[PDB]
């Protein structure tokens, strides 16, 4: 009889160093929705709830030891404990979006949440099965599985938007799908700039296209399949073999597109407001 | 693109199973009856989907698991979302109060889980009060969710039984449990306490030789054959098989009475 | 001295045999009639390539045993054994030039290219965990598994006694679709009456025909995640296999492949 | 397609070498005055029977590093790296059969099966962990990395225009001589400035001056046993073997060795 | 078949650095007790014996690959030839007490080699289930395994001494155990501030006592028991959480209180002998 | 923090520069509070007193001129002077020189100097005990009988033999510098010419002194002063003798001060450092020369005045895995082996317990997880607590044989087991490092390993009996070591025809033997000492081999023949 051993991993993940851009995300939303400071604040432990959620169950499905520096969850109180307690925030946060005072609260963030099971069900389906996903199949699993978290928040803040403001919505969505394929590009091209798990990237999409016979990289992504990991001349092939194939200009070029994409998005919303 | 999410789903829905929780499931429709049925299924296999990843069982009714078909971290993830298809079905219930019930049960539900398996990988044994109090809560958890949610859509009348048929529940759960305990050995290998083994480790404090095989067990990943009899055989000596019979017996007696 | 490198290459030697090679080589001896001690040498020839191949492969495929005694590599390790199939090559080299023909040395050649071409693609499909298509693996299965019948004859009709040239691409083809037939029938029987992640005729329709099967496709990965399945797991395999209709896919292959090989055996009677 | 076939080869071509082989041919071909084709046909098949060397000594040894820089059974797996080699093999065929020589094949399947026998001793002693008396190491040296100097230096003097009347037993004697040097040289630069338990003349030289140093021999077993040796036993057996005094006598024997090599080199200059 | 494969793995052990505690507690008792040099020659090298046959059991339960920087017996002669020179090394130490010249010195012996087993079974058996003593069990245990030689060697000497000096029994063993008490102590100390084994210390036990509810140490104790060690990124977080419940200042009282101990022994022992010592005052200086 | 202050030291006005013919270059600077020079000097003669003995010789201290650390270091903090003077009057009374009492109480004043240095100034006392230990060493072990031929070579001994880095190394202490061993070794040779003249500046006073030596008493036959050697290449009196030293040691000294002069001109515009070590060490030369010209220990007839002026819990982990296997079924034959009742009675625990303690730390060393169809003692207990009790097993044993009241029960005790651990050894190395034993060597292992016990038992046995039988001991000796072969050949014989762990049977030794080119069951034997054992088809492999060798047949031989021996 207690919750010592239940919200013992949600308070470890909450007490390490974060950035914020979840809840920036908020504050910057809250400029064209005029929202009270309570449901504000509601949200953002909403999200941040959730975002620890994620952190802690794509640590188990990564091997990863470390988290920003430190050990990961499942490192200091197990496996099937941090399993245990990140079902358990699921629940906890079922409690919140009830606390919002709209019914219909409940069916944005089970739409969005469903979309984002989806998009990491692919993603894990592509990690264990070595199948490389074409690059339109793999900007739509970051549309979903990164972007989820930016348009759950945005869909459940125009709905507790005094009146008037329902009718920008699909900018915004369009602002917060842009947003999670952005972020997740630049964590690609600032992984590899500066592979163990054997996770596919948009650079390494282009690679395995645009070189249909490239056998040496071919067998450096398997190597890291059945040992576990690249040890670092390894990791240095892979990026000389990524260098050759220009993917890199590609990647940034991606990004370019994506953040002229921002800017015209957000010229275009202080226009109308 | 549905198919790598509901494929562990409906893997575990296709094997053979006993129906206890539908044999369970007042004045209430069919189709009430219906889904309350698919609900406390798709609960089922959502907690048997978890569990048989923490406990590293390779078959589960002489078929094999759903880990080593589709892996852990897709049964983890639709796991997760099994949940959110629970809470979805709760919803068309159309009865606001089944809202606050299920997140109530599945908070001790999820309670219970969290000090079983602390004391399963601390390797700390539990005194009788704790372990009885655990499985009333992660074992009778769905029991009670299925009857307080069967109480509140049922015309008028029976409001005043809710107590009774909880305590039903609970001492049901607890019977259950004590039951699978019993059936385990007079038919551990997974670090898992129970009723018999807590007996004989409390009765015989400087039993040196028990302690010493479950250390065995812990790192080894479990037990082989001669050291399985040779528990066995502490637990015969001990009286811990015996001891678990007078419970089983009053447990019915209290069922019984309620 | 020859002591431990002729020692891994006298075990598998000692070892019970099937003989089809030594068979096949008598079977196309009565159309191209030649002389007892070049059959001999001919039959010294296939032998100690078969040795060679069954010594490579069992190290390549993790296997214990070899009808039912112990492998190569479970009593003189995985070193030595590489270091005695590589030295069978030498041999077979000075026993292909005993037999006093220019042409002999380059068939011997490009038949070992195939074949090295098509051990190399099948190497390839195991180790990425890649499907090939039914045509590729047709293809396949006809270089690496025809190659020493291939050879065998090539060299049988350029050593046979002049005169009889034209039935040369006649025996060719009878050559692979015999090696093809004989893939298939290991193909059928291991599964009828993959630990190594190994790709086979049944499971490639299976995996065809249904392009949404996550099951056996979750089981083929766990399989290569374990070095293997468990008994159930392979019980699981079958079944998936036996409501695809992919047994039933194979004895049809299998029919075609027998009535090939009698036309082509009727056709050899005619230009007798 | 072969793109599976000869990736391990041209991988292993496209790494950094020093050229020792290249320049022995050079070296050799002021004295023999041979066409430049012919010599550029020898040098690629040398650099072939390197390549393929090297190949399968990486996979017979764990090591999972090559001059700094991935194995190639790390980026293709054992079994395609063995594959290839095994082609390897079968492709230097053709570049000695196209020099247009019959003796040149006798000499090459020679010099193999030498190879084959030193190489097969070497892992013998390496996989038992047997102590070789210092003749039988020097030996296996004579024959192992003296092996591919041999071959060339046969094979030149085949195709050298006329004369080499008497310049075969004196280059010959050469060859096991430079052998046997870089063996020496090897071992020592790689000792004083083994993971494998890999014996050498240093430490043969101390299992038998010293019948009771029971720590070496505990050393070199946990070695055997564990996998490797870190680096506290690895300086431990560097203090055996300074104490022992083998790292003197391993010099000595490279002054020897290079004493007959200036002798064999002087004679060879002044007899033409 | 003579010798070699037996008393390699404890020459090996010989021939090793060593601080050499035990024969400088041997040299300032001797200024009390005054023996003849060959029987303190003889006490010493019962000393290294008994030490150097501890040292190489106790590398074996530990898993530790190095000892001094240099690597250990195990790891050189293997386990079970280092357990065969262990265990003849307890018979060639009984060779040794037998030429004391002493019916009693047997006694003596045979009942303290006892006590020093005892100690560290309770040592092995919290260490392998994983249990947390309590700190009254922690310091009877160290009072019985490192203390063991100590008293063993300081009741030894004060058989074979001249007559008169027997009645300071209680006096030097006392301080024996004092002594033992603190050299683990100290050593527990300096691992923390300057549990790979997961091996249970001080510290620890205080931490584990104060705080019934810190979860996340019990969390990395039990995943330094199933990976068998703990990385940086683990260790710096125990030290961390050692450091917000004092324990390390828990250690430094327990450390002054034991010097206390052991300079008031010193003192009364000087007053009920005569002339200072001059030679446990310096290797007291020297801690 | 390197000022020469001057504030605590006074200059000695003098008039002539020649000190007596000596140092016509330095002054002499004296200390200003010196009585802790004296205060430390009695003080060691008091404890020199109390603890070694009587003084007859004097030490260092001139009433008129004054002590030697006056004099010699001018620049020693004021309250680091009682230390530095104890240490100096040490080295004077200890280096010319019931038992236990006085080597007992050389290590009583060595600690006490020791922790003075220890307890003012750590890190510099450390380099100070290093410089001591030199001068030791460099004095008895160094060969005192080898002679000299030359002066430089003679020179250069009496540098680090007398005093000088000894008084230098002291004087650092008072200034508080320290030194880097880069820079350590670059001033080397600039102050090596300053050693010089201390050397012989003693020789020149000590020679009077040095009469009543070797030639005062042949049973000494050498000498060691500059003087004696110009003795021996020019053969001078005492009067011109001392001539030539009187101008070589300015040659010498007069050097010091030029590179003195030179390291100024050069890298000695910027070295504060170091330029104050260089003027501090060249008072060290006339501080010498003055004291040593009136002391009374270099003229000893002066003694009256010159002290007159002076005065005015429980076993419950340790009998845990000693009870498991004693519990286990068994089919006692060392029982049947073993009078009054109760010493038999005693006997049959002995051999229970040694048996048990033998299973207990077998079973560890040949990774068995069964014993007898029960799992074994280290899958219930570990492995470290089975060693643990096996280890005290032995000590159980031990209190059981006093018991059995003899004096010579305990050599035979030990004896025999000493024999059984170099059996047990010589089979753990065989095993483990893939050696193939002799069949005379296997042989005379499992004579020891396995007969051990039945030889431990008879001469006990043989040992306690009441008198009457007197040679059975050979016998029974010869027939136990028989039994103990038998026992291991039929152990041998019945785990092949009715390995594991890479263990050499009688059998295998034959097979490896007769036929030494058998590369199959030597690739098998290897095999299975790298993965671990051997599974089924091997062994029945390795079976087949043996028969075909006909080494079955063999071992069957060998039982008939032992069979007939009994």
């Amino acid at each position: 009889l207690g919750d010592e051993h239940l919200l013992g991993p949600a308070e470890y993940i909450s007490s390490l160093p974060s950035k914020g851009v979840r809840e920036a995300f908020i504050d910057g939303l809250n400029v064209w929705l005029v929202l009270p400071d309570h449901r504000v604040n509601q949200l953002k432990s909403i999200a941040q709830t959730l975002h620890n959620a994620s952190l802690m169950l794509d640590d188990i499905e990564d091997h990863s030891p470390l988290r920003r520096g430190r050990p990961s969850t499942h490192m200091i109180f197990g496996t099937e404990q941090t399993i245990n307690s990140a079902n358990f925030l699921l629940i906890d946060v079922m409690e919140k979006v009830r606390q919002l005072d709209d019914p219909r609260c409940m069916d944005i963030y089970l739409e969005e949440m469903r979309n984002l099971f989806i998009g990491q069900s692919f993603d894990l389906y592509w990690t264990r099965n070595g199948e490389c996903p074409s690059e339109e199949q793999y900007l739509d699993m970051i549309r979903q599985k990164t972007g989820g978290l930016f348009r759950l928040l945005t869909r459940m803040m125009v709905q507790i938007a005094p009146v008037q403001q329902k009718g920008l919505e699909t900018q915004l969505a369009s602002l917060s799908d842009v947003l999670g394929e952005f972020f997740q590009v630049r964590d690609d091209y600032k992984n590899l700039t500066e592979l163990d798990e054997c996770k596919f990237s948009y650079p390494l999409i282009h690679a395995l296209t645009s070189q249909p016979k490239n056998v040496q990289l071919r067998g450096i992504l398997q190597q890291s399949r059945s040992a576990g990991g690249l040890d670092v001349p390894l990791k240095e092939t892979v990026l000389s073999h990524l260098r050759q194939a220009g993917s890199i200009e590609y990647t940034e070029a991606k990004m370019g597109e994506l953040m002229e994409k921002i800017t015209d998005s957000v010229v275009s919303l202080e226009g109308e407001t």
